[PDB]
């Protein structure tokens, strides 16, 4: 229970049900690095499907009853035995509350049921930190899982821009984007967008966007212009817009990737082509990322699992090659890899994939 929960002072920026957001905070004395973690969990995108969100998820919806405390785990991790890689820095938990990808920028209103201010959390929780010792950052690593990974995709260079516009151009932004690079890929199996469960996610981030005043990055919105904002949530499309140096972590055969192409797991020979095709799209879209880590793995999410060092992809953990990365960053470096992705075509070809 080593993270602390503190409240935006500014309560204008809200969860959903237009509770407060806030972040958890362990600070480390002297550490001038900062690791601010975006957690994930899907979204919802209409009045129905983030309605019954609220029965059920109200913590993703809501501050309510969050927890005034929270164990930091994997890359949160204050231990060095659990976190090898960023043990000494400041930890940040952002809790996501905004079901919006991180992207949104609406309040609760006369128009509104719900708020969805993920884009402006994130920047209001960096000027609050910047108080509590933000101003003396190296680098300011922005983190995140699932639809956390997607929204450092977002927001990484607003926070960058942030930054320099409040007069901190020394602190380093960089992004972790952990199982947020999704393929805008065929489905196995096939269903128009008639209810939340056939609605594929190209569809269901258009109405979301929408739902949501949902903003992306700049350079990738002039690219897509007006009504095709929905092509800067998939990662290979938005990644080569960015400034920021960001770190990309994908399992090849990610589980939410297979839901969302209606794959539920003998298998016969039209399913295995689908699956050996997803990796070898999934990796074509890394052949040019040069910060990444991409085992060959039926899983989900890494970052803050306690176990995770454990997965290598050609012997290099995780907490190894973002260690190389922030070497890279001070000509590639002898041994010590920053660009990692299994060749091995089918799920649990990599022997260290997580057992499950
Ligand atoms: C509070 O947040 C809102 C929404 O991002 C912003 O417009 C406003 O300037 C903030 N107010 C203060 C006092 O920081």
């Amino acid at each position: 229970e080593d993270l602390r929960l503190h409240l935006l002072l500014n309560t204008s920026v809200t969860c959903n049900d237009g509770s407060p957001a806030g972040y958890y905070l362990k600070e480390s004395r002297g550490s001038r690095r900062w690791l601010l973690f975006l957690e994930g969990g899907w979204y919802c995108f209409n009045r129905e499907n983030c309605d019954s969100r609220y029965d059920t998820m109200r913590r993703l919806m809501s501050s309510r009853d969050w927890p005034r405390t929270r164990t930091g785990t994997g890359i949160l991790s204050s231990q060095p035995e659990e976190n090898p890689y960023w043990w000494n820095a400041n930890m940040v938990f952002i809790p996501y509350c905004s079901s919006d990808v991180w992207s949104g920028a609406s309040s609760k209103s006369e128009k509104n049921e719900y708020a969805f201010m993920g884009a402006l959390i994130i920047q209001e929780v960096v000027r609050e930190l910047l108080g509590r010792g933000l101003s003396g950052a190296k680098v300011l690593l922005l983190a995140g899982s699932s639809a956390g990974g997607t929204g450092v995709l977002l927001n990484v260079d607003r926070v960058a821009e942030q930054l320099e516009k409040l007069g901190y151009p020394a602190i380093q932004v960089r992004g972790l984007a952990d199982s947020g690079w999704f393929l805008d890929n065929k489905q196995y199996r096939h269903t128009d967008c008639v209810d939340t469960i056939t609605c594929a996610p190209t569809e269901a981030i258009r109405r979301g966007i929408r739902y949501w005043n949902g903003v992306v990055p700049e350079r990738c919105r002039r690219q897509f212009q007006e009504g095709e904002e929905w092509n800067c949530f998939f990662g290979y499309k938005v990644y080569p817009t960015l400034r920021s140096p960001v770190f990309v972590v994908q399992w090849l055969f990610d589980e939410a990737q297979l839901t969302v192409d209606n794959v539920h797991l003998p298998v016969q020979e039209g399913l295995r082509l689908y699956i050996q095709n997803l990796g070898r799209e999934l990796r074509h879209t890394l052949k040019d990322v040069p910060a990444s880590f991409a085992p060959a793995c039926l899983s989900h999410e890494i970052i803050i699992r306690s176990h995770w060092t454990d997965v290598q992809v050609k012997g290099t953990s995780l907490p190894r090659a973002l260690h190389c990365w922030d070497r890279s960053l001070h000509t590639p470096l002898k041994g010590c890899p920053v660009h990692l992705v299994d060749s091995c075509p089918w799920p649990h070809c990599n022997p260290s994939c997580p057992t499950g």
